[PDB]
């Protein structure tokens, strides 16, 4: 895996959950 559908989605999961940019 690297960053497709569910990578991306993660990035925003762990962004939002964090609170810094759009991917942390």
């Amino acid at each position: 895996q690297g960053l497709g559908c569910d990578e991306m989605l993660q990035g925003f999961a762990v962004a939002v959950k964090m609170g810094a940019t759009k991917a942390d």
